[PDB]
């Protein structure tokens, strides 16, 4: 089997991407944030504290003839950005772009933190990291990909995120028309539960490539590109007026700037992030100070190849017995 679904930016800055997901019988379609940095599929629901719902579409398990309460199971998750959610668990039928999993754990939120409430466009998350990170207790549950894998034509999914435009998540096949050149594959460590790999280096604009190993995670659920302070300083030094602002919470730059590109290495291959992908717009409405899309990972504890990087590539998440990651230009 295979699946193919369109993923759409939630706003004009590509702050995140939503993908429609069918849950239950009859189908209840929710727009979920597909997150290769976590491993819970959770949704706003009829059980979510009413004051914490503000415009989201909810899953109502009592209206699904295939929903079953997973007795005694609870979940609770906290994300890198400080947001969180928790609740109980159902199993139900879940379909993504024509690919159907029966008995998928659907984690129903009883509580969500303010940032989730405040974002009306995201109805929940669909985790695509390794199931070892799943938070369901006392019996850990599998991700949608893990459940689908054996049925797929090939044990892979691909992320093709657009810049200021829709893109695609495919399951079970590689669309050879969706990229240019070849896909370069690189080793993955699953030791931390992430799609963790090592970039071979970087360049800023038309500058020379610096060969240096940068361990980090391919994380579709993180908006920006978080890299070591040395790398980030080298980037922003090429932008007149750019500075790190502790009050704003990272590098800012004059909105009048033309940003340089940023290249990262995948083995001997190179992925070029155009400068415009690095512009996240005014820090506050009407400001001429703009927020940078490349930021320091210092104090995160890990480097993160988020959407800023991933959207410059066609990315293969290869879930073979030994997982790997593939990157192609597009």
């Amino acid at each position: 089997s295979t699946g193919s679904a369109t993923t759409t930016p939630i706003d004009s800055l590509d702050d995140a991407y939503i993908t429609p997901v069918q849950i239950g019988t009859p189908a209840q379609t929710l727009n979920l944030d597909f997150d290769t940095g976590s491993s819970d599929l959770w949704v706003f629901s009829s059980e979510t504290t009413a004051s914490e719902v503000d415009g989201q579409t909810i899953y109502t398990p009592s209206k699904s003839t295939t929903a079953k309460l997973l007795s005694g199971a609870t979940w609770s998750i906290s994300y890198g950005d400080g947001s969180s959610s928790s609740g109980d668990v159902y199993t139900d039928t879940v379909s993504v772009g024509g690919l159907t999993v029966t008995g998928q754990a659907v984690e129903s939120a009883k509580k969500v933190s303010s940032s989730f409430t405040e974002d009306s466009t995201i109805d929940g998350l669909l985790g695509l990291a390794f199931s070892t990170l799943n938070t369901v207790s006392p019996t850990q549950q599998k991700t949608f990909f893990d459940n689908a894998k054996a049925s797929l034509d090939s044990p892979v999914f691909t992320a093709d995120l657009g810049y200021h435009a829709p893109g695609t998540y495919n399951f079970g096949f590689i669309d050879t028309t969706a990229y240019t050149g070849s896909i370069t594959y690189t080793a993955v460590s699953t030791k931390q539960g992430f799609w963790e790999w090592t970039s071979t280096g970087y360049a800023v604009g038309s500058g020379t490539f610096k060969s240096t190993s940068i361990d980090g995670i391919a994380d579709t659920g993180t908006t920006l590109l978080y890299l070591p302070a040395t790398v980030v300083s080298a980037y922003w030094a090429q932008v007149s007026g750019a500075k790190s602002s502790s009050s704003v919470g990272g590098y800012v730059f004059p909105c009048s700037a033309t940003l340089p590109s940023f290249t990262f290495g995948v083995g001997s291959a190179r992925i070029v992030i155009p400068g415009d992908y690095i512009d996240f717009g005014p820090i506050s409405t009407g400001s001429s100070s703009c927020f940078g899309g490349i930021q320091s990972s210092a104090g995160i504890g890990i480097n993160i190849f988020g959407d800023v990087a991933l959207k410059a590539a066609f990315v293969v998440f290869n879930g073979a017995t030994t997982p790997t990651l593939g990157f192609a230009s597009k």
